[PDB]
């Protein structure tokens, strides 16, 4: 198991336009495109995302380089903020994907926002942080795949993907 098998996981893939949890245009594996209401200016960046006409519609391969980007921009996104990166270079490898997961779904800003989390993390306090990540919107909008993120925080396991 590793980063791209765990989000191809997490947020399946689509080749058509469609909605995500929150009400928003994405296409393929959970590359958001816009939060604007018009499945207009939705079809505008994807053309501009992939660099043809696509008319809505998208190929295994072009969802594939869209996750690479999204995955490398997640990264890089971490290791260039102040209160990310900290945590993350304290961390192991297996609970590093965890983190890069969270990132992905909610962007920088909204991770950022875990303060007291994050300060549990870095102090490898794995049973206190489990709990005090639970106590989120995030964890009462999409349980499942919170469950599953917050796990592997807690064992350093691939445990609840397998
Ligand atoms: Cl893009």
């Amino acid at each position: 198991m590793n980063i791209f098998e765990m989000l191809r996981i997490d947020e399946g893939l689509r080749l058509k336009i469609y909605k995500d949890t929150e009400g928003y245009y994405t296409i393929g594996i959970g590359h958001l495109l816009t939060k604007s209401p018009s499945l207009n200016a939705a079809k505008s960046e994807l053309d501009k995302a992939i660099g043809r006409n696509t008319n809505g519609v998208i190929t295994k391969d072009e969802a594939e380089k869209l996750f690479n980007q999204d995955v490398d921009a997640a990264v890089r996104g971490i290791l260039r903020n102040a209160k990310l990166k900290p945590t993350y270079d304290s961390l192991d490898a297996v609970r590093r994907a965890a983190l890069i997961n969270m990132v992905f779904q909610m962007g920088e800003t909204g991770v950022a926002g875990f303060t007291n989390s994050l300060r549990m993390l870095q102090q490898k306090r794995w049973d206190e942080a489990a709990v005090n990540l639970a106590k989120s919107r995030w964890y009462n909008q999409t349980p499942n795949r919170a469950k599953r993120v917050i796990t592997t925080f807690r064992t350093g396991t691939w445990d609840a993907y397998k």
